[PDB]
């Protein structure tokens, strides 16, 4: 699927868009500014879930471009560690969805929101 | 998600993105040119299969904009019927793959890309 480097910015490019629009789109709810309903949250909980595992082989060797940091490549087990740290709010995310529990939810969102925001500080370009 | 038209076309431009690349890494499989995984392939058709509900609610009321002819939404039964026509056949797909049936899967995948380039031909700008 990313027969040159571009291929791969593309894909990883559309999967983080898609998930920050399936992570953002539930800020109302966490906030309070919409009715939480447990069942479409888990339903778009599940859509992030799948996205959320995708950027991350499309940054593999040899794709440095985009607004990508070499050091993503340069210092490999630092950003696995930021990307498992990422992946692992995710699964707690999933937890809170499918329980319907609105107090795990929005500290699982948090988490998450704060992983995503610690990559991007370390590892893409300002 | 979509605040602005410009939010709803970025999105559905992602998703149809990230399907292409679902969808056309299985060629080689489907064309005899790579080993047929049964496993890895039905992960792969559930990825496909969550990507492929996503565009059309990013084609609602007001969005017109990017490479979507005007028709979808002048002729909205007739784009529906064409987003179905999609739909199913990735309904076939996924039970194929679920199914590990490799004939079903190579039919299916054909029906799949031609409803694609079916769609393309009356709503997607030239
Ligand atoms: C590292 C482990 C990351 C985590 C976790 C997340 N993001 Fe990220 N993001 C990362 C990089 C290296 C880049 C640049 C990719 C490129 O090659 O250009 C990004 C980019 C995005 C973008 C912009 C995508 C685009 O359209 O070009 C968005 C919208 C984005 N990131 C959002 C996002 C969200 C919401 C995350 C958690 C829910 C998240 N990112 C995690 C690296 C990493
Ligand atoms: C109508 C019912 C469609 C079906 C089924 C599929 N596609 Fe499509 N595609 C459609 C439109 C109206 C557009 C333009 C969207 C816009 O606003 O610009 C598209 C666009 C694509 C693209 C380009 C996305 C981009 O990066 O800008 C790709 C790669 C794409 N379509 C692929 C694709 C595949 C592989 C499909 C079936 C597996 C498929 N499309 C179905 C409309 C429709």
């Amino acid at each position: 699927q990313f027969a040159k480097p571009e291929d791969a910015v593309k894909y990883r490019q559309s999967a983080l868009t898609l998930m920050a629009s399936h992570f953002g789109r539930m800020t109302p709810v966490v906030k309070g500014q919409a009715p939480y309903d447990a069942a479409q949250i888990k339903a778009n909980v599940e859509v992030l879930k799948t996205l959320s595992a995708l950027p991350w082989a499309a940054f593999g060797p040899g794709t440095e471009g985009g607004d990508a940091r070499p050091e993503i490549w340069s210092d490999a087990a630092s950003f696995k560690q930021k990307q498992q740290a990422f992946q692992d709010n995710i699964v707690k995310l999933s937890a809170a969805a499918d329980a319907g529990d609105l107090d795990k939810l929005r500290a699982a969102f948090g988490d998450v929101g704060a992983s995503c925001k610690a990559c991007h500080d370390a590892y893409r370009k300002k």
